[PDB]
Parts: C-alpha cells; structure tokens; sequence
C-alpha cells in the first residue's frame, strides 16, 4: 500500500532531519515505492520536515543543452547555432537522468533557480535565494556554485534510493582538491543575455569523467565505512545523510592523499 | 559520391511553417493533442514543439491542453474500508499549482502546465491549461459538475471559435468530443458520481463530483470512428508536422458534425 506524507514525514525526522537545514536531495522514486499521491508528497514531506525556515536544493541541469556541437560537421554545426534555443531558466527543463524529482522541485512555487545551465540548481525555502544566486558561467561546481553555499552555510546531502556515485558535491570537492592531473573543458551554450540569444563559451573542470582513478561511489563508500553520515529507510528507500562540510573535507583529502601534493 | 543522411533533429523554423501551411493562424484559439514520439526528435526537445506552436499562434493566440490530474483518487471507493480510509486522511487535494498532469495526456500537457503565464482550470479530473490572449476566459469558473458540458473550456473554446489539432496523436483521443456527448440529446447517457479532494478556504475538503462518464461511450461507437466520417466528407485539414501525421480542426463545425452524428444514430424518438 502506498507510502502516506505522514510515514514520509516521520521517516525523514528519524533519519536526522531538522527543522532550519539546508539540505540538497538525490533520489529514486522507484526506490522509494509507491506514495499516496504520487512524487509531489515525496517533496512536501521533505519540505515539511524542513519548516519553511529549511531549505530543499536539487541539481537540475539541462536536459538540451547542446554543449556537444563543436564536434558536429560544420554544416550541422550551422542549423545548432542558428535554431537551437537558449537557455531559458523559466522552461529548461531538469537533465532526465537528476529524476522526475528535480523537474518537480523546478516547477514548484516559490522556487529558485541558479544561472549556469550545465550547472544549474533549484531550491525552495529560507534559503533558496542565497544558494542560487551568482552562479558563474565558468567552474559551475567551485568557488561560485551553490555547492560552495551549501558547504559555507553547514548543509546536508540526503540519498533518497539514489546511488552513492551520484553525488553532485563531490564534483565540488574535486574543484577544491589539489590533484597531480586535472582535465580543463571549454564548451558553447545559448544563453540569454539582454533578452537574446548568445552563444558562449564556458569554461570548467570535466564532470563527465573523473580527472585521475578513483569513482565517486569509491569515496562515499569509504566515508561511510569510517562513520560518516547515517543511514535509514524511507519508504522502500535506503537513505543516507551527509553533512556538506565534513563530506566535503573528506572528499577533499582522500583525493589529495592519492592524487595530491607530495611537496 | 552516394547521398548522405544528415540527420537532423527538426528546426523551431521548420515546425513553425508546418504548423502555417497546416492552417495556424494568428489569433486563433487551438486545443493540442500530441505524441512527442511521432513527431521525431526535434533540436531543443519538446519545449521548440510548444514555442513553434505558440509562435505561429503569435502573443494574440491561445493554446490550450487537458491536464487533468495523474494522482486523483476517484477510485477510493473500490479498496476495502480501512484503506479508504486512510485515503481520507492522508491523500493530498487537488492543488492546481502543483497537481501533476495525466500522464496519457502526452509529457507536452506537464510541459505546458508549467510554462510562464499558464492558466488552469478548477476542475481537478477535467483541468486544463492555456497560454496566450484568451487563456483566462479559456479556464475561468470551470465547474465542478459536468467538467465537459455548458461549463467548461470546451464549451468556451467552441464559442470562440477555435480549432483542435491532432499532432500525431489519435483520433480517438479528441477531448472535445465529450463536450459533443454532452451536448447530444442520446437514449442514455451513463452517469457518474466520485469522491475528491480539493482545496476550499486553503484546506483540503472532499466532495462529491457528478459527470457523464468519459472512460467508456455511451453507446456503440468510438470517437476515433466520428472522426474519421468526420475526415471522410471533407472535414479539417491535414499535414506534416516533423515526422507527424497531423489534423487540423474547427471546434465549432467538429462540434456541430459529432452532435448531429451521435444524435442520427443513438438518439431517442420515444415521446416522453
Ligand atoms: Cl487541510
Ligand atoms: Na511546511
Ligand atoms: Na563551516
Ligand atoms: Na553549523
């Protein structure tokens, strides 16, 4: 029988969450099974556990962004840089792949939007605004990013049924680590500026493969066997709870213990 | 050299001029039915099929699309007791800013429920949305009973004067055609009466919503049947729209033609 908002509720609490946090969500509404009412209550219960003094953040992204046609047959190349649309914060919708969930949290009231399209975040709460705002174009998971907010204003990260490789975070940990070899991409993408199209070019670490040997689920996993974070069910779901800051830290020095400065 | 396949996903510019040369006007108000499979991958996804669409309307157009809501729960009544009743208390109301919409509504009903400047209609089971000039006289006091009759947006959509397209969806899936059911003087109408949540003053209340059944025809035809005999004597247009077959309707003649079509076979002579 499906999960009630009430059971969502008092899971969320028993897991560890409070009132005030900030708190950025992976997750699989499949794991989580069927609920009264369908995704929306997955959110609202969270949302509820949080009080509107929290703060609910996910990673949308874009699903189109056409951060691909550099490598196109120019005449291809052409159609792309004359038709394809920008990106619109009001309509672009969330990378399939982040969940159902992310397009969800980005059409629901009150929500915020940061301004990098590769990149881009959605929040509702106290918050929301702060964590979104200023989003640089280039290096969208570093020193600009609501990641670093999350990290600088002592967020979360819950796992709802989503894979520990899924981190989003820890592409910020990888922007923070000093690390013997790291991959520097440049790619275009429609923006709107002044109400129009332009076409930029943004610049940032790689996202799409790891910069040395290692797996996101590799440091997770590691940060859970030491202690880190808890762990419960919430509806059919393993869920896990992470502080942003000390995740972070962990993160950073187990790359720069394999990959960092021996000086 | 031997002909090459570039394959490319179809353009705003191209989907706008298939639109036109299907008959889409400025000013016009159209009702949508689509399937995103059949029209084909398109650059920029199914956000390029709404705004080509939007754009061949132009800002003085209306487009509008049944939402509905994919997590009503008018089935309460078929569970066993105790299940319903945690229904009754645990199941989230019809709130119009978040009610997700009928998935077999095609993934562009969600699309456009979401877009800047939508408006929705009150009906949880029969809600719409619509963007543009007339999208508020479209969806206002969208009652609650009889959710496709005299009340409705399609009771409004015909008197305005707007069109249905059929965009590679079928044609047993034309909504307006319930408004033809009701409007249809028929020997019998099925007649249904379900639960609902809905929000009154901000919280959740549960009512009793009366319709004429639209999961089953009232008698022995389908609407994929009236509008093909509606296409065979020279009703619409038809074209190209990507990889889509599409149709295009006038509201009001479609109307008009599906009454007259129900009534001449299913109707009732006894003199009561
Ligand atoms: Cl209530
Ligand atoms: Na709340
Ligand atoms: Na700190
Ligand atoms: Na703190």
């Amino acid at each position: 029988i499906p999960h009630t908002h009430a059971h969502l509720v008092d899971a969320f609490q028993a897991l560890g969450i409070r009132a005030g946090q900030a708190l950025m969500l992976h997750a699989s509404v499949k794991a989580v099974g069927a609920v009264m009412g369908g995704p929306n209550v997955i959110l609202q219960a969270l949302m509820d556990a949080l009080t509107p003094d929290g703060t609910l953040m996910m990673y949308a992204g874009w699903q189109d962004i056409p951060d691909f046609i550099d490598s196109l047959p120019d005449a291809l190349k052409a159609v792309y840089l004359e038709q394809h649309p920008p990106f619109d914060p009001a309509t672009a919708r969330a990378v399939r792949e982040n969940s159902v969930l992310a397009e969800f949290l980005r059409t629901w009231p009150c929500v915020h939007r940061s301004a990098n399209p590769e990149a881009s975040m959605v929040a509702v709460g106290r918050q929301a605004a702060l964590l979104t705002a200023n989003h640089a174009l280039d290096y969208g998971y570093g020193v600009e990013s609501p990641l670093a907010k999350l990290v600088a204003i002592e967020g979360y990260v819950l796992m709802l049924g989503a894979p520990l490789d899924t981190i989003t975070l820890l592409h910020h940990a990888e922007y923070l680590a000093k690390m013997r070899h790291k991959n520097v991409v440049r790619y275009p993408c429609p923006i709107l500026r002044d109400g129009r199209k332009v076409w930029v070019t943004v610049e940032d670490y790689d996202t799409g493969d790891p910069h040395d040997d290692y797996s996101f689920e590799q440091i997770a996993r590691d940060y859970v066997a030491q202690g880190g974070g808890t762990r419960g069910k919430v509806g059919d779901a393993d869920a896990y709870l992470f502080a942003a800051q000390d995740l972070t830290r962990f993160a950073v020095q187990w790359l720069e213990s394999r990959f960092g400065d021996s000086a």
